[PDB]
């Protein structure tokens, strides 16, 4: 037979019409600066693909934050290279400084603009109904962008956004996973985390778009709205499937692969079994009822959707009646 093939309701022809330069990453012309400019103060972190570092631009006293890149394909490297300066500017992005070699390494080491954040672990509990609101508007801000730029995330996650609740600014990091949306395409389905990983990646469905990253933005707002990260917590992908399964139903999830002429994996047939739908109100409790409003949880369900075409894009959730209450 064979699957059914999708097409991005939204920004369906935007590389279509840009020249080659603009999504050409292979062919794409790196231009190095000085790496003498930085000095490393302290380690942030080790990633699987590079470790963070916090350091200090000596030329203009200004403080930075290194990526310094693992010995990955340089294929990869030029991707996220071009994607950061395409969307260079863009609301809330994060902005590539520079791009640097570093001599022990001998691999790219990508300079970014530092933000004083606070990890969501502590942040998540001081976060009001207000600001929950106001950070998702701001995500939405920078997820409308850069698809409206033709440019898809596919690892929206708490980690990957940076808070400086002080000033209130946010920015969306680590485009090490994204990738230009082409109509007819085939992608990796291994992307993003896990409990963030939308259905289509779950059933192996290759030919998907932007929306992808609207299914991860709603297992966030899902997480803080009702006080439980992650909300959807599988020990694996198939498992992970399943927690799905049992909030959304597997009637809803059979339509879906239907629909696309999707043959589930055999080994759900021992691990699925039948769920109904459940109401949102399930989860609200007096704990998170602060947080929870007939406004998010209408949000919050057109985001979270088995069929990735009748999810809400970015622009029309940022037209939805819960950020009414945001102030612009
Ligand atoms: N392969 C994954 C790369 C990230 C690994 N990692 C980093 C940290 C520390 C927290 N952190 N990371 C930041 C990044 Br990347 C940027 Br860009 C900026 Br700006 C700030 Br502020 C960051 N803070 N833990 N694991």
């Amino acid at each position: 037979s064979g699957p059914v093939p999708s097409r991005a309701r939204v920004y369906t022809d935007v590389n279509t019409h840009r020249p080659r330069e603009y999504w050409d990453y292979e062919s794409h012309v790196v231009e190095w600066g000085n790496q003498d400019d930085y000095q490393l103060v302290r380690k942030l972190g080790r990633g699987k693909y590079s470790e963070v570092f916090e350091a200090i631009n000596i030329t203009n006293n200004e403080k930075v934050v290194v990526k310094i890149l693992k010995p990955v394909k340089k294929k990869k490297i030029k991707r996220e290279i071009k994607i950061l300066e395409n969307l260079r500017g863009g609301p809330n992005i994060i902005t590539l400084a520079d791009i640097v070699k570093d001599p022990v390494s001998r691999t790219p080491a990508l300079v970014f603009e530092h933000v004083n954040n606070t990890d969501f672990k502590q942040l998540y509990q001081t976060l009001t109904d207000y600001d929950i609101r106001f950070y998702m508007y701001e995500i939405l801000k920078a997820l409308d962008y850069c698809h409206s730029m033709g440019i898809m995330h596919r690892d929206v996650k708490p980690h990957n956004v940076m808070i400086d609740h002080e000033h209130r600014k946010l920015r969306l990091i680590d485009w090490g996973l994204a990738e230009f949306y082409h109509p007819g395409q085939e992608y990796n389905v291994r992307v993003a985390s896990r409990y963030f990983k939308g259905p289509e990646l779950l059933v192996d469905y290759q030919m998907y778009d932007y929306s992808l990253d609207m299914w991860s933005l709603g297992c966030m707002l899902a997480s803080m709205i009702f006080r439980k990260e992650p909300f959807f917590h599988g020990h694996d992908n198939y498992d992970q499937l399943v927690r799905i399964a049992k909030v959304l139903g597997t009637e809803d999830l059979y339509d879906y692969i239907d629909k696309y002429n999707i043959e589930l994996d055999p080994r759900f047939n021992d691990i699925l079994g039948r769920h109904s739908r459940k109401r949102w109100e399930r989860f609200v409790h007096s704990e998170n009822q602060h947080l929870v409003s007939p406004e998010a949880l209408d949000f919050l369900d057109k985001l979270l959707r088995y069929d990735h075409q009748s999810r809400l894009t970015a622009r029309e959730a940022m037209e939805h009646p819960y950020f009414y209450t945001v102030v612009k």
